[PDB]
């Protein structure tokens, strides 16, 4: 089949929007998270097994990038890119079978 | 910060892989999922809330696209469109603020 609509998978967007995109509560309004605890996460993710290595700047800039990481109004088509932040370099790590 | 590495959301990637991708088993060997319970996406997925309307022939070609959706071997770059797929509509329908 197609992914139309929010696939069994949406049940664990609840873990994903419910861990880090929490940390929405910075901003005021209930519409959306930033890049205040964002910060918090090339910083705390820095050292994983397979890391990326968060660039400081790459830190800077993704902010405005992934500014609405997380969503409470209607940048939750910034998710979109997020949930993958996980699954980008666990593509080959995956890999489990070596 | 940057989305450098696996950020808390990984975490999420548990539930999302925990869930429709242990359809893998479907393939015997432990490499990847395919496009059999996939089968029970489009169609259960269909009628949603705000469903994005599995298209039939959309539910076919899909197959080859998302063909292993689900990894256990390097694939799993498919979860990266995967866990958007919930993510996607939800940016819209994500304005619980209306």
């Amino acid at each position: 089949m197609a992914a139309e609509t929010l696939t069994e998978l949406e049940a664990a967007i609840e873990t994903v929007v419910s861990t880090f995109f929490t940390f929405a509560g910075r901003e005021g309004r209930k519409g959306s998270l930033n890049i205040n605890e964002f910060k918090e996460l090339a910083t705390q993710q820095l050292p994983h097994l397979l890391k990326d290595v968060g660039s400081l700047d790459e830190k800077m800039k993704t902010l405005d990038v992934n500014q609405d990481s997380e969503l409470r109004f209607s940048e939750y088509w910034r998710l979109i890119g997020e949930l993958a932040k996980e699954v980008r370099k666990e593509k080959a790590l995956g890999i489990r079978k070596k």
